[PDB]
């Protein structure tokens, strides 16, 4: 396949980087409260991505993101935008990220990747938190420079430049101000790059453009000047804001290319590549197609790619199989361990106790949630329910700030299924507004239908971005081993705000309003394009 089309991944991955090691291009990207964080994708054209490994495996930042005592809990806050590069010197991944004013550097070894063309063995991931820097590097973009000097660019609404010990693990020094703007624009989002002699950050102006800025003097300190690399730039997807933030990469081939994210709600923030072209006077500019903008098809970045995958594809039948998640999953908050378990053996599943106490999903722990593809799909969880105990509340989440869910409720000696909507929290401050009501109830389902209850969610993620329409989902339930399916409940409208950042997912979830000691068993999900 020679061309490819735009979005190259349409899944909600904000605040990329990307660099490449060998044949192989990595992008990492931004997950707030979701734990594990800091996602690695891997590539080998930067069109068909796999999630590879997360540099946070648990989030370190605090007591809060254990979600202790409800709302508002770590909600929103958590990994912003970071940044990751491979350090050739020392065979290390480095990934920083501020979060709530300092700054933790993870590490793992690369398995050897830069003599191995960049590949990392599965086996190889392995993080751990390395140093804790105390200041904030807000929007961090990291170089290791050709002398293996590393540096920090970073700010809002200006641009910083901080110097790092040889292990990278303390701040040396920081210039400060080498870049702010002349009409006094916010810009944030920094990446930074060494390039043939020459230093790079690219900035965005939030949330419509994207600018290049170079070195004056040859210095990383700079001072900077910058061009325009994007603005309001039209293309390649409707209702989807605008082309901004990401960063530029190398192909073998020595082309470099653009990674660039679009406004894609309700679905989320979704990458979408350019190639660049190089002036005589040495800026990066994006090619366009004939109309100016951002293409909807260009050439393939690598021909004759591998195509080779590690582990579950995001369409995969996932029956929660081995010792481990796969990458596709990330829980709301850190999850309390002591509370689910992956069985092994010749069927796998996934255990779920009830951790939490509430009438507020919300506040539950152990709700593991995955993203949705777009522009729509169908997740579809199965499930044993023989398990659960008086109060227990258990089910198929679409899982936002405004969510609803099809479910199991077990009261006394009745279980049923319910459609659940109304779950809000308050974007101010993220405090609970609303812990739903149930809109329909189905049937009261016997020990023979507990033992296999299927839960499915079909979700629009239509971009409607700047629009006044809302994107709406449906659900249904089996009783019957999947074949045959029966709507429950009113369609769901999903908001288009913003202000959550993450995307629309699909999870589940077991949490009790009497008492814990019940359990749900999930055997498996599965995300069919619709
Ligand atoms: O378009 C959605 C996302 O917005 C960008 O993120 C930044 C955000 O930008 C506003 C988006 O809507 C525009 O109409 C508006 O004019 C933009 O300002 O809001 C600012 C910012 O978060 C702030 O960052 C600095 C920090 O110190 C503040 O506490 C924090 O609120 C956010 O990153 C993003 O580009 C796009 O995906």
């Amino acid at each position: 396949a020679s061309t490819f089309t735009n979005p190259v991944l349409w899944e909600d991955h904000p605040a990329l980087e990307v660099f490449r090691v060998g044949s192989v291009f990595y992008y990492s990207s931004s997950t707030f409260a979701y734990s594990p964080g800091a996602p690695v994708l891997k590539s080998y054209d930067l069109v068909h991505w796999t999630p590879v490994t997360h540099s946070v495996p648990r989030l370190n930042f605090g007591s809060n993101y254990d979600l202790p005592s409800g709302t508002p809990g770590a909600y929103v806050k958590g990994i912003w935008a970071s940044t990751l590069r491979y350090r050739r010197s020392n065979d290390r991944f480095y990934w920083y990220g501020c979060v709530e004013g300092r700054t933790y550097l993870w590490t793992s070894p690369g398995g050897n990747a830069l003599a191995n063309n960049g590949e990392v063995p599965p086996s190889a991931w392995n993080w751990q938190h390395t140093a804790t820097i105390d200041n904030c590097y807000y929007d961090a973009g990291l170089l290791i420079d050709d002398d293996d000097t590393m540096y920090i660019a970073y700010g809002n609404p200006t641009i910083n430049v901080a110097q790092l010990s040889p292990d990278g693990t303390r701040q040396v020094r920081v210039q400060q101000r080498v870049y702010a703007h002349p009409q006094g624009q916010t810009v944030e989002g920094a990446r930074m790059y060494k390039i043939r002699g020459n230093y790079y950050i690219l900035v965005t102006r939030p949330a419509d453009a994207e600018y290049v800025l170079r070195s004056t003097t040859g210095s990383p300190f700079g001072p900077y000047e910058a061009r325009t690399l994007v603005s309001r730039i039209q293309g390649p997807l409707a209702n989807a804001g605008f082309a901004h933030q990401g960063g530029i990469v190398d192909a073998p081939d020595g082309t470099w290319h653009y990674v660039a994210f679009m406004d894609a709600y309700p679905g989320g923030r979704i990458p979408v590549v350019a190639p660049l072209r190089w002036t005589a006077d040495g800026w990066p500019e994006v090619v366009t197609d004939s109309q100016g903008r951002w293409g909807t098809s260009y050439p393939i970045p690598v021909r004759g790619a591998k195509n080779a995958t590690e582990g579950l594809a995001s369409t995969d039948l996932d029956e929660f199989r081995g010792t481990r998640f796969s990458e596709h999953w990330e829980w709301n908050h850190n999850p309390d361990t002591s509370k689910f378990t992956l069985l092994g053996g010749n069927e796998g599943g996934l255990i779920l106790r009830t951790a939490t106490v509430t009438g507020d999903l919300f506040a539950a722990r152990n709700t593991l949630t995955r993203r949705i593809a777009g522009p729509k799909a169908s997740g579809i969880f199965r499930l044993d329910v023989r398990g659960m105990r008086d109060g227990d509340r258990a089910g198929a989440v679409l899982f936002r700030d405004r969510a609803a869910y099809i479910g199991v409720w077990k009261q006394g000696n009745e279980a049923r299924i319910v459609m659940v909507d109304d779950l809000r929290l308050n974007e101010d401050g993220w405090r609970t507004a609303s812990t739903g009501r149930v809109a329909a109830n189905g049937p009261v389902i016997d020990t023979n239908a507990q033992q296999d209850i299927w839960l499915r969610i079909d979700a629009d993620i239509t971009p409607a971005f700047g629009t006044n329409t809302e994107r709406t989902t449906t659900f249904y339930y089996s009783i019957d081993g999947g074949r045959t399916y029966t709507r429950l409940g009113p369609a769901f409208a999903m908001t288009n705000s913003w202000r959550y950042f993450t995307g629309y997912r699909f999870g589940v979830f077991n949490f009790s309003t009497k008492s814990l000691g019940g359990e749900v068993k999930v055997k498996g999900f599965k995300m069919n394009m619709i």
